[PDB]
């Protein structure tokens, strides 16, 4: 990569007045033993007792490629679903000039992965300079946090070993 | 049911999903117009749905 930027696509404090933005923690991504999630995403849950339909949108104002990560969840039980979204039914939709996918949860209870039964699964997608990146769900969405700007460099490999640098 | 792999080795299991002609079919053999499947393990997670439709 040429160039790395970390910018605040969708400030935590003032993006989801709607939507709970704290309670979104778990025991499988633990930090210094207290509850923690991924530092760049925010698990948006029902804000009390309501979860209306989310709709928020960012064009790419920094000139490079725009790296953008979500992730979609899949309750375990129905009874879950509606503790952390209040809709039974939702549905996810993520919307660009070139992408187009719409998301359903699945709901089923999964063997026991990191104490999880429930499934999370990550998206992402490039944004051109100039384009506009379109979020709709009334639940089960994982709203980013941190976007990266970028500019890809032709070719180069990734290394694994345990040789120092 | 489940089944827990207790031979040592990695084990190779097959399953099919059939998808009816008719709604009367879908019913004349599972009762349910609707139904779900859904297989899961430590790494495979994935639910079916079957599509009822003449081939």
């Amino acid at each position: 990569v040429s160039s790395f930027e970390r910018f605040e696509i969708f400030p935590k404090t003032s993006s989801w007045p709607n939507h709970d933005s704290n309670k979104g923690v778990t025991a499988a991504c633990p930090h210094a033993g207290a509850k923690s999630f991924y530092k760049n995403l925010i698990w948006l849950v029902k804000k009390g007792n309501s979860y209306p339909k989310l709709s928020k949108s960012y064009i790419n104002d920094k000139g490079k490629e725009v790296l953008v990560l979500w992730g979609i969840h899949h309750p375990s039980t129905s009874a879950d679903q509606q503790s952390l979204y209040q809709n039974a039914d939702t549905y996810v939709f993520v919307g660009s000039s070139r992408y187009s996918k719409k998301f359903k949860p699945e709901i089923a209870i999964r063997p026991k992965v990191r104490d999880q039964e429930g499934r999370m699964n990550y998206y992402w997608t490039l944004v051109e300079p100039g384009d506009k990146i379109t979020f709709e769900a009334t639940g089960n969405l994982v709203v980013p946090r941190y976007a990266f700007a970028m500019e890809r460099n032709a070719g180069s490999g990734i290394i694994i070993s345990d040789t120092p640098v």
